[PDB]
DNA sequence: TCTTGTTTACATTTTG
DNA sequence: CAAAATGTAAACAAGA
């Protein structure tokens, strides 16, 4: 591909949309356009690091997880940061 | 169904 | 390097 790898982490990048978010949370697809939207590198391979996306929310700590919910549903879980920064 | 999450298991890259 | 983080790959679960 004609573009490079950006120099940030998925950790970084998830980290960072979530911060500039003006709610300090997004869904899994706000988090996608996020990346896609502003890295042209994240426009193809899209099956191999959206999984490697959704792992790094899973697997880290870090990254909750809020409910809805009852009142605007419902797609998914927002996506937010521990206070533990 | 697909999308969204979780988990396992292994690879790869980064860093002390 | 070797440990520590990060990433890849795969399966299933859950849910709108």
């Amino acid at each position: 591909g004609p573009h490079a790898k950006p120099p940030y982490s998925y950790i970084s990048l998830i980290t960072m949309a979530i911060q500039q978010s003006p709610n300090k949370m997004l869904t899994l697809s706000e988090i996608y356009q996020w990346i896609m939207d502003l890295f042209p590198f994240y426009r193809q391979n899209q099956q191999r690091w959206q999984n490697s996306i959704r792992h790094s929310l899973s697997f880290n700590d870090c990254f909750l997880k809020v409910p809805r919910s009852p009142d605007k549903p419902g797609k998914g879980s927002f996506w937010t940061l521990h206070p533990d920064s």
